[PDB]
């Protein structure tokens, strides 16, 4: 999976405005407070969410994310078409395809409703696969050998899909690290 590796741009056009992107946008982070910018169509208004620039039509595609000290987090893909404003539950019955940590050290699958995962190792690193032809979604634990964590299948898919992430909510204190895109 290595090999399809991508190179993911976030978009600050589709970033909840409580993010704090990196000049690179390889980094997002919850800031303190709210940034003053468009309340564009894209933007995710109601958590703390993004979108990388990148859209899949089709084709094999992978990348990596460090979430060292991070105690929350959510990652994965999503339809274009999803909806940005207002509250939902994240999962695949609203076209997203994630896996996330809250309250440190509770990993869970997106599924409806959730599933609780049983990981050996917490992973520091995670890798993401989409191969669309096979509808398919699948993260590696790159801290454990790359370790199937969580993968959906016969997903279908027909729209553009989009890589997401969400550095968690800081609830906490204790989770003011960035998610960072591994360079691969
Ligand atoms: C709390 N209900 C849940 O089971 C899960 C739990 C969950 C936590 C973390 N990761 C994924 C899932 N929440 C959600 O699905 C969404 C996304 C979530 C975000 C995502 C990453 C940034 C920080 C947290 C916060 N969340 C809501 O708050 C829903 C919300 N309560 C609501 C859903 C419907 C109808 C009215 C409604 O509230 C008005």
């Amino acid at each position: 999976h290595h090999h399809h590796m991508v190179h993911i741009t976030l978009d600050p056009d589709t970033a909840n405005p409580w993010l704090i992107l990196s000049e690179d946008r390889r980094q997002v982070r919850l800031g303190d407070t709210q940034q003053s910018i468009p309340g564009n169509e894209e933007r995710f208004d109601s958590y703390p969410m993004v979108l990388g620039a990148q859209h899949f039509h089709s084709g094999k595609h992978y990348w990596e994310v460090d979430v060292t000290g991070k105690e929350a987090w959510d990652l994965g893909v999503c339809r274009d078409s999803v909806r940005r404003k207002g509250h939902f539950l994240l999962s695949s019955k609203s076209g997203f395809w994630t896996i996330w940590l809250w309250n440190k050290q509770k990993y869970e699958a997106g599924t409806y409703p959730q599933t609780p995962l049983h990981l050996q190792v917490p992973p520091c690193q995670v890798g993401i696969f989409l191969d669309y032809e096979a509808g398919m979604v699948s993260f590696y634990n790159i801290t454990d050998h790359g370790s199937l964590i969580y993968s959906f299948s016969e997903c279908a898919f027909t729209g553009p899909l989009r890589p997401f992430f969400s550095p968690g909510f800081n609830d906490g204190g204790k989770n003011t690290a960035p998610l960072t895109l591994c360079p691969l």
